[PDB]
């Protein structure tokens, strides 16, 4: 079975321990053949490390469904048996982007981040979407889009982790590179600055700047409830 | 959970690598409520002590399912995951019998057995009525009851595994007893016999007749495939 020696490390012990108490818990038959599917799935992601580092196609390959079916499982499976602030899963999304598991990238006069998470996707869009204003965004299947001009100028006053402003944040960030890069004027909240200006840069400036771009928006929403 | 706990030794690395090997056959929720009930049923009796010299009373009890509901899924489970032959299940019988934990009794003309579990009870019941000849003997609930005088007369000349015919086995029995007994004659072929001479002999010889006389027609199944 190309699927249970994939399994290169599974806490057996507490695998059987979990799944005991778990399906025992109203009695003998009690939960559903749904129920018990959301079981396995969190039991085989809580006690081994069979979908690690895998990617949405690669578990749906392993366990035989659609990416569809996979999305919801994972959801419903996460809400049953999981626990975690939306504190703790921006943090992950942000240690993903600093580590090169996840790559935003800008085009044109927008900011572009594949999730594939929905845990994590649920819990960015519903944090962005929070603060007190309709934000300018969409999503291609699990790619967020995000209107960069739009957003600066209507959140770029709100405070970063480390106190600063987002707009400082960022506009600090564009001076530092002005030291090795040809000079340019820094209108982070103008559509046209992005989409011809910001464009000029080498695509390792550009790379870069999305990441930080992406880093600071997610603190300034975590120093926002 | 007094269930879980009630788990005093168990493998759980087998548990769990024969859980994932089933669960996962023809891929992440293929299997029905009823299927895994099944598995589960089959998991915890062949790598845990849970079910392990308990009645039927005390396992329905544990799972918290009737007396009715558990015999058909001990059944279906040992059915699909299991295999023995109908030997070795006969043989069962047979060392139970010599263990205490089943007591034939003989009441009038009749023997009776209490045989808990289905599975037993299914194999003895075919190959008793897989030799040529319809048999005289009905089910109280889990209580077989069979008909001496009649067994012995149509059955009587069939050999046991010890070469011996039946007839023969059970009448050098009764014939030994008489020797610390007060003598009797040995019609074993007679309903009148049973219900009234039988009956004279001490509560011990008869307990002890009854083992002998179910070890001997066991074993005179047994010798007829």
């Amino acid at each position: 079975m190309a699927l249970i020696d994939q399994i290169t490390t599974i806490n057996k012990n507490e695998f059987t321990d979990d799944f005991l108490r778990k399906y025992f818990e109203l009695g003998f038959g009690s939960l559903s053949k749904h129920d018990i599917d959301l079981l396995v799935y969190y039991l085989v992601k809580e006690h081994s490390d069979l979908f690690n580092g895998k990617t949405n196609y690669e578990i749906s390959s392993l366990l035989t469904i659609t990416e569809r079916k996979l999305q919801s499982i994972q959801m419903e499976s996460y809400l049953r048996y999981e626990n975690n602030s939306i504190s703790k899963n921006l943090e992950e999304l942000s240690v993903k982007i600093t580590k090169g598991e996840i790559k935003p990238e800008v085009e044109g006069d927008k900011i572009r981040v594949l999730i594939d998470s929905p845990v994590l996707r649920r819990d960015l869009e519903y944090s962005i979407t929070s603060l007190g204003h309709i934000v300018d965004y969409s999503f291609n299947k699990n790619i967020l889009s995000l209107r960069l001009s739009n957003f600066f100028e209507v959140f770029g006053n709100l405070n970063i982790e480390n106190g600063k402003e987002l707009k400082t944040q960022v506009i600090d960030f564009f001076r530092e590179q002005n030291k090795w890069d040809k000079e340019i004027l820094i209108e982070i909240e103008n559509k046209s600055w992005w989409i011809k200006q910001f464009n000029t840069l080498q695509a390792a400036v550009k790379k870069e700047a999305a990441a930080l771009i992406f880093h600071s928006i997610i603190s300034m929403v975590k120093s926002h409830i």
